[PDB]
């Protein structure tokens, strides 16, 4: 149920204006890695600001399942992608989501524009990893700022990497080629 989302968003993300909603973003994605090294799957999370203001997340955890979910007849991944934080708000409010997966040694990829799939997950290659990263591109229309504070989020993978010790979590800045890891 992702269309009252999109119609309502500060009732899912928090505040659109001040720039606490936008971050929230990125902190739902990097939660969901998060969880994965608390269940022993995760030992590094890659959160990239890329040039294009789009932020990338990657985790070496199981991978987001693949296989069809019986009850909706499309890939568990699209379920958790798109049926109502949870990762699905953050699709919801991106003008475009990439999710790549990598798992029981292939890798799947769907794209999604304001949270509709442009097509069914799809095994694009061949891999001996595990884990998923999402790519999110903040929509304009739910946001009136768009631009990701690299010290914001800085702040809160400092906490992260305190509060789960064995994580190793890298912050890219490519707009001034900044690169830190926190790895307590
Ligand atoms: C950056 C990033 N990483 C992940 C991520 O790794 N999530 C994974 N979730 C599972 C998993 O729970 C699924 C079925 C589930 C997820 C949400 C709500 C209800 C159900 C099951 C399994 C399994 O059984 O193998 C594996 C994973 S990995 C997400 Cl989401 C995002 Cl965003
Ligand atoms: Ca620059």
């Amino acid at each position: 149920g992702l269309d009252a989302v999109r119609k309502r968003p500060g009732m899912y993300i928090g505040d659109t204006d001040d720039g606490t909603g936008l971050h929230h973003m990125v902190f739902e994605v990097v939660d969901n890695a998060i969880d994965e090294a608390l269940a022993g799957h995760c030992d590094e999370i890659i959160v990239t600001i890329h040039e294009d203001e789009s932020v990338s997340v990657s985790d070496n955890g199981r991978g987001i399942p693949t296989d069809i979910h019986p009850e909706e007849g499309v890939s568990a991944a699209e379920v958790i992608l798109t049926i109502l934080v949870g990762v699905s708000v953050v699709n919801a409010l991106s003008s475009k989501l990439h999710l790549t997966i990598y798992r029981a040694g292939q890798i799947h990829e769907q794209e999604y524009h304001h949270g509709d799939p442009q097509y069914p997950l799809r095994v694009i290659g061949e891999t001996d990893n595990t884990g998923t990263t999402v790519r999110f591109w903040p929509s304009a229309e739910t946001f009136s700022q768009t631009i990701f504070n690299v010290e914001i989020l800085a702040r809160r993978l400092r906490e992260l990497s305190f509060l789960n010790a064995g994580v190793r979590i890298v912050l890219r800045d490519e707009r001034i080629n900044l690169e830190h890891v926190y790895d307590y």
